[PDB]
């Protein structure tokens, strides 16, 4: 399916991060509180995958990272009004992704678009910390950004 | 070195391995499993998807997160069954689900039986659309691999 660039892929930590949007999607059970197929503007998907630097906390070097938590935050230049979107993991037909339906509420032009990647929680992940099977990095304690700053929104592509 | 439970199994769209091997240190240590010193060993679920988990939207070999996995062992003999709760986590060789676990009833035959529950409909979500969509559905009732006659010998290290 056909898939529009948020902006230029992003290395942060140890994570590549590639931002997409395309049409609104329906969504099985539909996640959170998203706007649905029909009232949306677009879906909006963070791909992340682990980067060299990920080898460190056991990825594998391209793999899909799971149990991360990631906000989207959009602020129309120009504006003061921030939205925050709370993005949830869902597959694709293109596989696993973090992903939401979402709105630009203050309309067409140009937006900044932050996405904030916390690592997976203490109280839902671990590492092997051992000498013999373990890792030797570690999560981050402070999220991760990967942000654009003039993604323009002029509609929508479909 | 790691030792298997017994042969992998394909169930559903889930390839299924199960291993052991020395009790390892976790950080943060999961839930009230036993600490590297207190266990008997460490004890791994690899899931992986099949070619059945297209339908999902996975790539055939990519690890299937957000599952819930328990194991069950009950030794040969006995009445008694033991549950673990198993927990995500990556050692140096990847994302898996595993637990350090104290074989309550000892040395012996066990029966070992992982029952995996899908991501909580809470917690994971399919798009559905024809465009961008998949066609499967996650499963309802845990998937099973089972394993009949486990032999608990003692740490093989
Ligand atoms: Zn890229
Ligand atoms: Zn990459
Ligand atoms: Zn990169
Ligand atoms: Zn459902
Ligand atoms: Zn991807
Ligand atoms: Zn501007
Ligand atoms: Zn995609
Ligand atoms: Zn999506
Ligand atoms: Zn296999
Ligand atoms: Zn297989
Ligand atoms: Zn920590
Ligand atoms: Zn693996
Ligand atoms: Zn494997
Ligand atoms: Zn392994
Ligand atoms: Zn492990």
């Amino acid at each position: 399916f056909d898939e529009f660039p948020i902006g230029e892929d992003r290395d942060v930590g140890p994570l590549h991060v590639g931002g997409v949007y395309f049409q609104p999607v329906e969504m099985h059970p539909a996640p959170g509180a998203q706007p649905s197929k029909e009232e949306a503007d677009c879906h909006i998907e963070a791909d992340i995958h682990a980067n060299e630097a990920g080898k460190d906390l056991g990825y594998g070097v391209g793999d899909f990272v799971p149990y991360l938590r990631v906000v989207a935050f959009l602020q129309k230049h120009g504006s003061e009004k921030v939205q925050k979107v709370m993005f949830a993991p869902m597959n694709a037909g293109d596989g696993p992704h973090y992903g939401a339906n979402v709105k630009f509420e203050e309309g067409l032009g140009t937006y900044k678009v932050r996405f904030e990647i916390a690592a997976p929680s203490h109280d839902e992940y671990s590492l092997h910390i051992d000498e013999q099977t373990g890792v030797s990095g570690r999560f981050w304690s402070e999220p991760l950004v990967a942000e654009w700053d003039d993604f323009e929104w002029k509609g929508p592509q479909w």
